[PDB]
């Protein structure tokens, strides 16, 4: 059923106007906190803020404000953590986002530069005789093992809470072969990148939520929530013809704006939501 619209929003030409509808329908909601002048050197993009009311808040004292969004999709039961890419002094901040939110995984969906130039801040430590210290937010980081292949990369780090000593294995799945340009013409990487990190068990309830990034944190990120939570209520509900992905971007956009960021984008995730469907 989802492959008969596909084609025929192909055969038409429409994903552009689709596209511009659902920018058109999207929650427009205050970013008060965001836009603060003493917040300006915690934001990547002057045009990419977390909403007020879904924002994740650090719990220090002086200033909690990190450009992350909580994505909570009650019917598909899935949490996520959206955030951008760690800026050189938001490196701490992240991590102790991923501790008090106790979150299991980290994706990355980027490479740390992209188009020739900086686009994520080496947040995790390269070489495991080299481990990582965050002195403003007191942790520790080391990298434990790294488990390469063509197109992604998972890497087993601990994180130590210097406080307490306690430590924590996060599970980091990175994603490295998104095309220079444009989306990938098939979406078979992209799934198994997916069902890798469904594997891994970080997805679990029993967990914090995941945190997923890219460089903005709502194009690749976006791709990447939308076609997990579609695949979760296609095979969840009675009738999974029902599964209408643009009312589910619509959904997810309540909690982060400009989720999937291009005419593209929204082709390759209904792309990827059909060939995830068959696969499963
Ligand atoms: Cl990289
Ligand atoms: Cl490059
Ligand atoms: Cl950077
Ligand atoms: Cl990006
Ligand atoms: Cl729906
Ligand atoms: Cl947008």
């Amino acid at each position: 059923e989802m492959e008969k619209e596909f084609e025929q929003i192909d055969k038409s030409g429409s994903w552009a106007a689709i596209y511009q509808d659902i920018r058109h329908e999207a929650s427009d909601f205050p970013c008060r906190v965001a836009k603060l002048p003493k917040n300006k050197n915690r934001n990547r993009y002057r045009d990419v803020s977390p909403f007020d009311h879904s924002r994740i808040k650090l719990h220090q004292e002086d200033n909690d404000y990190i450009n992350a969004s909580l994505i909570k999709m009650e019917e598909a039961q899935r949490s996520y953590i959206l955030t951008q890419g760690p800026l050189p002094n938001t490196c701490g901040h992240f991590w102790e986002m991923v501790w008090e939110q106790k979150s299991r995984g980290v994706v990355m969906l980027n490479r740390v530069m992209e188009k020739g130039s900086l686009k994520c801040a080496q947040y995790w430590p390269q070489k495991e005789e080299k481990e990582m210290i965050f002195e403003d937010t007191n942790l520790k980081l080391t990298l434990i093992s790294e488990d390469i292949k063509s197109a992604a990369t998972v890497r087993q780090l601990e994180l130590e809470n210097l406080t307490t000593q306690e430590t924590r294995e996060i599970l980091h799945f990175h994603y490295t072969t998104w095309p220079d340009f444009g989306v990938p013409e098939s979406p078979a990487s992209f799934l198994n990148f997916l069902f890798k990190v469904r594997e891994s068990g970080s997805l679990s309830p029993e967990h914090g939520p995941v945190v997923v990034h890219c460089s903005a944190g709502i194009g690749r990120s976006g791709t990447f929530c939308l076609a997990d939570t579609c695949l979760l209520l296609m095979d969840k509900r009675k009738d999974p013809s029902s599964v209408d992905i643009k009312k589910v971007l619509l959904e997810m956009r309540k909690f982060r704006m400009g989720l999937i960021q291009t005419a593209d984008q929204l082709r390759f995730s209904y792309l990827a939501v059909i060939e995830g469907a068959k696969f499963i």
